[PDB]
DNA sequence: CATCGTACTGTTACGGCTCCATCGATGGAGCCGTAACAGCGATG
């Protein structure tokens, strides 16, 4: 991770640039998921813990819900799933 | 010295698409030259 930065003695700025590891956000995307399921659960965390996450209201709100005789357009189901950021892919099913 | 931050920019291999340069011969018919073949009369 390089932050974005501006030194006004030399007047040059940095870009941003960041690299993502996969293991890593599915654990702690488990965590976070662990934490609304079950009270028994155990996190073990870094400094991390204290940096800004999402509103816990807008993740329980933003659930989607789904039972059979329900009538509801085949569309209309994958525009809410695209809402809160799932990628459609065939070939990579991850 | 370790820790943290809401999917980052620039330059190279490799496969698929497309444009451009560069590169006589054989059989049939007619002709010439050469060889081959066919085709009144008088007397005893």
């Amino acid at each position: 991770y390089q932050p974005e930065a501006y030194i006004p003695a030399t007047d040059t700025y940095i870009e941003k640039d960041s690299s993502i590891n996969d293991e890593i956000d599915k654990l702690r995307h488990s965590a976070t998921a662990a934490l609304f399921e079950r009270r028994d659960v155990i996190i073990v965390a870094s400094v991390s813990c204290i940096y800004g996450l999402g509103d816990p209201e807008d993740y329980t709100d933003l659930m989607l819900s789904l039972r059979p005789g329900m009538i509801k357009d085949r569309d209309e189901i994958i525009r809410k799933l695209v809402d809160i950021q799932y990628e459609r892919n065939e070939i990579d099913f991850k």
